[PDB]
């Protein structure tokens, strides 16, 4: 909590430049004036004041900064956000868990050509980190997925490979035409 207060006064102390000289933003600026008020306030109920607490922020934050608080990491996307969030149902459900990857089809899917479209991260000429993978039928119906699980190992691109060619080989039993982006062909 004492240390909740420094780890702010911090923060904060870093934020201000951005705005201070740049485009800046309404709310942005009204975050940093509440949260300048915001440490006032605090700061009287708690007996400790601004200058004391940022200094002791530089310690708290700049020790975790190790690591070395760091590979040009990108991203690439297939889908838009409504492509993404949209909702969608299985009539004859199939999912399982494989490893850290949510894999969903609809069984009842049956002669239809479907594409399969990724948004995922990327470094070299292989995937690294999968947000979504979604099958589509050529009206635009959702009828397969994978998605990554919430989990302290998380996935590789290999286990991503894995996914795709049991997502494929699923749908190809009911005769369907599976293919994929060329972004996914590319990379997985």
């Amino acid at each position: 909590t004492v240390s909740s207060f420094q780890v702010d006064c911090f923060l904060w102390h870093v934020r201000k430049r951005f705005a201070d000289q740049e485009l800046g933003d309404a709310p942005f600026l009204d975050r940093l004036r509440a949260d300048q008020a915001s440490l006032r306030g605090r700061g009287n109920t708690l007996g400790l004041d601004i200058e004391t607490a940022t200094r002791a922020g530089k310690q708290i934050v700049e020790r975790i900064l190790e690591g070395e608080s760091d590979p040009a990491s990108r991203y690439l996307t297939d889908m838009t956000l409504e492509e993404m969030s949209r909702d969608w149902f299985m009539l004859m459900p199939k999912q399982k868990v494989a490893g850290s990857l949510c894999i969903k089809m609809d069984q009842a899917i049956m002669d239809k050509t479907i594409i399969l479209k990724a948004n995922f991260s990327v470094i070299f000429d292989r995937l690294e980190t999968l947000i979504l993978l979604r099958a589509f039928t050529e009206e635009g119906a959702i009828v397969g997925e994978i998605s990554p699980l919430p989990s302290l190992p998380g996935h590789t691109g290999e286990d991503v490979k894995n996914a795709i060619g049991v997502l494929i080989g699923g749908l190809e039993w009911n005769d369907n035409t599976v293919r994929v982006t060329e972004t996914i062909q590319r990379f997985a």
